[PDB]
RNA sequence: GGAAAUUAGGUGCGCUUGGCGUUUUAGUCCCUGAAAAGGGACUAAAAUAAAGAGUUUGCGGGACUCUGCGGGGUUACAAUCCCCUAAAACCGC
DNA sequence: CTGTTTCTGCCAAGCGCACCTAATTTCC
DNA sequence: AGAAACAG
């Protein structure tokens, strides 16, 4: 009973095979198919950036209304129309900002000047390698800016309502169409608003000193990085302790001792030269004095001029060490470096440093240092290993003397636990990798439930993901005793050579079944192909209701006049959900994650209610089935009243059994989409294999070819059979028991 | 294969911002037309997922903060269930 | 009740964390 | 990737 489970873990597929006594017992393929979190992050950053601009502008509008005795409501929009302070014939802010250098402004003029500069305050050139387009433009604009008093005068005189080359068109002041030519560093716009205040002061404009200070601080405030201390990794030994910052004295001591001790021992392995703690203390004393230890010194402190494993001038290069000591308890010192590493907000860093006995000159000095990066071990481990290494002992000798062992799991389980509950979790942030590991666990645990414990697991695929899955499996899974190494990896170059040897080289390269023949290879002829023909490829139904609520292109309602039937058709489309109106903007739907299938109780005809991401957001469950329309109008949809009974809900990759009147037998297919314009289905064959197509399947998949087996535009209304099924992760097909229609809450 | 370190180049996740683009309401400048009807360039302002939540402190506020297109767990299936997934300051009494 | 085409938001600068890869050192 | 208008 040599029981083996083999897995071909792909980017979007899981092939698995089960062998026992050199006999293939079961086969299957699990198809779970740019970055996942990226669009969510971009939309998140954009929301926060604009929400903060809005509140920043509202804050200035409050200050302007309070200082100038103006109306705050006159700077907000009402009835989706222009704010009252901006109505009528309007002098541009570019002209107002030029006048401010020469004459007194009206307080209505100064109000619009402040708000115009603050809305687009320019790029904060903090850093100042290859320079991108925006960095090129701020430098090119900086050189032109030296001939002008302010940014306002520069834009007003060089571009505002000035005609381009041999044209009757105004050139652009704002940037246009993928060009960044007008980008100007934010510090210059702060200089302009400071100059405008001073010049208006000379011209007789009266305002409290607190007003200008508040306006400047509010308009140009920028938050530091949000607290990220939770994202720091943990120690290899003490998993409950955070990693130590690299720029702490202990870490400097540990790293310096690591290079020095290892170099002295390296010379023993190479030249048999035995050095002492004194020869160690000499090299360490040179590090502790300047944080530096060039190779030229070290060789002179112990021999000739030699080339041992080299690169550059410095052997030890603690760049930030000298700055740390120049800016100034051992535990408080390491705790200070941690605060400098983590608290990027200088004011919050000033407050954190203030809890320690240090003068104001030291606190301001320590607040300016930039620390980053961490070791892989904690301060707790450094407090133990470093004293022994100070005595000249290597890292491994110190760990063995202290009985320090790397943390590893001891309680192995029958089933593989959630990857989130292992100490390998913090190593993986990529949702793509987390996805593949999840589907590996689900398939493995399903096999364990079906057949029981196994002796061995073989794995093959970025090959580090295989080493990760392997270490994760042998650290946490309990295997059958093979005696009185249970997890192994198969060489990819070897498995590819077996594919050519066993004739499988080009068997089913175009369909989903070839992931299983690879797993059959990982575990180790015509009997093998017999098992492959029995596979039903498993795909999970996609029930996620979240996503973009609508397309991102805002459209005019006139775009739909021809297709929907003018204004009357647009209002009808809005009432049916064929289009949405968000913030007064017409937008198309997002994903149709669900469709609810109904059946007329007396005619037996089927009807479909499409359900979109916006509908879930509204928490309103639609109840009207699509009806086909004439060419240029929208027919009434059909209310699902007591004449229609809910059958089931379909999601992408739901398994269904369908049969048309022209089909002699029903067929299991995967539901892919419901097309609302034609009230029809798109379905696909489980394995996407064109060569095994039966006579009955050719009726349904009349347009199939060697690359895809997909049937589009299949009408649902007169289907003879339309039933929902459920696929397990191993390819088992079960009839879907009736479940009542799932509602939206609140 | 495993523990530690160094240098360099990448990937992902996260955060702080900038500039567009679009829709809307107007304006500046120019253009065809008898009028109708418009057209183009440019400028400003508002909006930029629907919509919600919350302590610090007893209550309230936004001139506060956060959630809102991701992943994991659960299982005839994977979801709207569960977890990753909050916490301060300031103003007023 | 089928068959086919159309249309979809985007880039830039910088700072953090977790990893990967390629070399190099001490070790098991 | 996937909604849905256009087309037959």
């Amino acid at each position: 009973m040599a029981r083996i489970l083999a897995f071909d873990i792909g980017i979007s597929s899981i092939g698995w095979a089960f062998s026992e006594n050199d006999e293939l017992k079961d086969c299957g393929v699990r198809i779970f198919t740019e970055s996942l979190a990226l669009p969510r992050r971009l939309a998140r950053s954009a929301r926060k950036r604009l929400a903060r601009r809005k509140a920043r502008l509202n804050h200035l509008k409050h200050l302007i209304a309070n200082e100038f005795k103006l109306n705050y409501e006159d700077y907000q929009s009402f009835d989706e129309s222009l704010a009252k302070a901006y109505k009528g014939s309007l002098i541009s802010p570019y002209e107002l900002r030029f006048r401010a250098l020469n004459e007194l402004l009206s307080k209505q003029d100064f109000a619009r000047v402040i708000l115009h500069i603050a809305k687009r305050r320019g790029y904060d050139d903090i850093k100042n390698k290859e320079k991108g387009a925006i960095l090129k433009a701020i430098k090119q604009n900086e050189e032109k800016l030296a001939n002008y008093q302010s940014v306002g005068e520069y834009l007003y005189k060089e571009y505002f309502q000035k005609f381009k080359e041999n044209s009757k068109e105004f050139t652009n002041v704002r940037n246009k169409k993928e060009s960044y030519e007008r980008c100007i560093a934010q510090s210059f716009l702060k200089d302009e608003l400071k100059l405008i205040f001073k010049k208006q002061r000379e011209f007789g404009f009266s305002f409290s000193k607190k007003f200008e200070e508040e306006v400047l601080s509010v308009a140009f405030y920028k938050r530091a990085l949000k607290d990220f201390s939770h994202l720091v990794g943990n120690c290899s030994f003490f998993t409950d302790e955070k990693r130590a910052p690299k720029n702490s004295p202990l870490a400097f001591m540990f790293v310096a001792l690591t290079r020095i001790i290892n170099l002295l021992n390296n010379l023993k392995n190479t030249e048999g030269i035995l050095y002492t703690k004194d020869d160690l203390n000499a090299l360490l004393n040179e590090v502790l004095k300047n944080g530096t230890l060039t190779y030229k010194q070290t060789k002179k402190l112990l021999g000739l001029s030699d080339d041992y494993e080299f690169k550059g001038e410095k052997g030890t290069y603690f760049i930030e060490f000298k700055k740390y000591k120049e800016f100034i308890s051992q535990d408080d010192l390491n705790e200070i470096a941690k605060d400098i590493t983590l608290i990027k907000d200088e004011i919050k860093l000033k407050k954190a440093l203030a809890k320690y006995d240090l003068n104001q000159n030291q606190i301001d000095s320590l607040s300016k240092l930039e620390f980053k990066d961490h070791l892989n071990i904690s301060f707790k481990a450094l407090k133990l290993v470093t004293p022994l290494m100070l005595e000249g002992k290597k890292y491994d000798e110190a760990c063995n003397e202290l009985n320090l062992k790397v943390a590893i799991n001891e309680d192995k389980k029958d089933f593989l636990p959630a990857f989130n509950e292992t100490y390998y979790k913090d190593e993986v942030t990529n949702p793509v990798v987390l996805r593949a590991i999840k589907e590996y666990r689900k398939v493995l645990n399903a096999l364990l439930k079906k057949y029981g414990k196994v002796h061995k697991i073989n794995i093959e695929l970025g090959g580090y993901i295989a080493r990760l899955v392997l270490n994760y499996t042998k650290d946490y899974l309990d295997f059958l005793p093979l005696s009185d190494v249970h997890v192994e990896a198969k060489s990819g170059m070897l498995t590819s050579a077996l594919r050519h040897t066993w004739g499988f080289s080009a068997k089913d390269r175009n369909n989903h079944l070839h992931h299983a023949i690879d797993a059959v290879i990982i575990a180790y002829r015509q009997k093998v192909l017999d098992k492959i023909d029995e596979i039903f490829v498993s795909k999970p139904e996609r029930k996620k209701p979240s996503g973009a609520l609508h397309e991102e292109t805002f459209r005019k309602e006139e775009e739909f006049y021809q297709s929907y039937g003018g204004k009357e058709g647009v209002l009808k489309a809005l009432e049916l959900g064929k289009i949405r109106k968000v913030n007064g903007k017409i937008v198309k739907n997002g994903d149709m994650f669900r469709v609810d299938i109904f059946k007329h109780k007396k005619t037996n005809k089927f009807y479909a209610v499409p359900i979109y991401t916006m509908d879930f957001a509204l928490k309103v469950l639609p109840n009207k089935a699509v009806a086909r329309s004439k060419k240029g109008e929208i027919k009434d949809w059909i209310l699902m009243d007591e004449n229609y009974e809910f059958c089931f809900s379909l999601y992408k990759d739901s398994l269904i059994l369908i049969q048309t009147k022209d089909m002699q037998e029903p067929e299991f297919v995967y539901y892919n989409a419901f097309t609302s314009s034609t009230v029809s289905l798109i379905v696909s064959k489980h394995d996407n294999k064109f060569e095994t197509l039966s006579k009955n399947q050719k009726i349904l998949f009349k347009n199939a070819n060697e690359k895809e087996v997909i049937a589009k535009s299949i009408g649902i209304q007169n289907l003879k059979v339309f039933e929902k099924y459920i696929v397990s992760a191993l390819g088992e097909v079960t009839k879907a028991e009736f479940r009542q229609r799932e509602d939206f809450k609140k």
